[PDB]
């Protein structure tokens, strides 16, 4: 009910617009994504997925608002995109970055179990509730998998976060979200640095099929860099699943705690 939502004149970010608002339920603070007949359907589908998901480390949507424009309203994470933050806060300890990406992998594991493929997992589409609390956002590309198939198949087509099988065969699985998570891990320990800096997506694809990968980010626990590389296994069937990844993040996290 639109009149029970208030918005800022200014925009958190852009590319339409994203805006902070307050939704009278005690008011709760909220984020709204502000938006051709196709785009409604997308925002509306984007919203259908979120509704079905229930997890600490996934952004909770409130609902959709039909008003002046088409608008999407979610439980708001004040601290914003993980990448931008990390860039502007170099003082954050690797122990905390582990904490955060274990949270994303816990969030992704739930998503796997719910047989949904994200398709846009990246450091920009992780948001911080707090500096110790991460949530995955941006389900605009997400698909619920069929009950009898482990992958979504697309038509003609973000390249630098996508596994080879996505680039060559258009197949998006939980395992391809693992590839992206790998790039998201790289981004995290490179304090918000962009991946494969300066290259064209085509060169990136040529590089990967040569067997080459990105180097270790300064300060990065070797065990985490090893995980990045298990995540970047070329063969979809040898690349670990999100259960296997989460397990390794958890086990490793505790040994660093004390
Ligand atoms: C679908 C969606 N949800 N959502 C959101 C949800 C909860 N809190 C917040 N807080 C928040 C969200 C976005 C922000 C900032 C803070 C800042 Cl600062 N800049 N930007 C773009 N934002 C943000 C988006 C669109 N963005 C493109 C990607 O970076 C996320």
């Amino acid at each position: 009910d639109r009149k029970l939502l208030t918005l800022e004149d200014k925009e958190l970010g852009s590319g339409g617009t994203v805006k902070k608002g307050y939704y009278q339920m005690v008011v709760k603070t909220v984020a709204v994504k502000i938006l051709d007949p196709a785009l409604k359907d997308e925002l509306l589908a984007e919203a259908n997925v979120m509704q079905q998901l229930d997890n600490p480390y996934i952004v909770r949507m409130i609902g959709i608002c039909e008003a002046e424009s088409w608008m999407l309203v979610m439980e708001m994470a004040e601290l914003g995109p993980l990448n931008k933050y990390l860039q502007q806060n170099r003082h954050v300890k690797d122990k905390n970055i582990i904490e955060l990406v274990h949270q994303v992998s816990m969030g992704m594991k739930y998503l796997e179990e719910s047989n949904f493929v994200h398709r846009d997992l990246a450091a920009r589409n992780v948001l911080l509730v707090t500096q110790h609390y991460a949530k995955i956002s941006d389900f605009g590309l997400s698909k619920a998998l069929r009950a009898d198939e482990n992958y979504y198949k697309a038509q003609t087509h973000p390249v630098k976060w996508y596994a080879p099988e996505c680039i060559n065969y258009y197949k998006f699985s939980s395992k391809s979200d693992v590839w992206s998570f790998g790039v998201l891990m790289w981004e995290a320990f490179s304090y918000g640095q962009k991946p494969y800096r300066g290259m064209k997506g085509s060169e990136v694809t040529a590089m990967l099929e040569k067997g080459e990968r990105m180097g270790c980010p300064a300060g990065c626990p070797r065990e985490m860099y090893d995980l990045m590389n298990l995540c970047w296994t070329y063969d979809v069937e040898n690349r670990p699943g999100f259960a296997a990844v989460e397990l390794r993040l958890r086990n490793y996290y505790y040994d660093v705690v004390n």
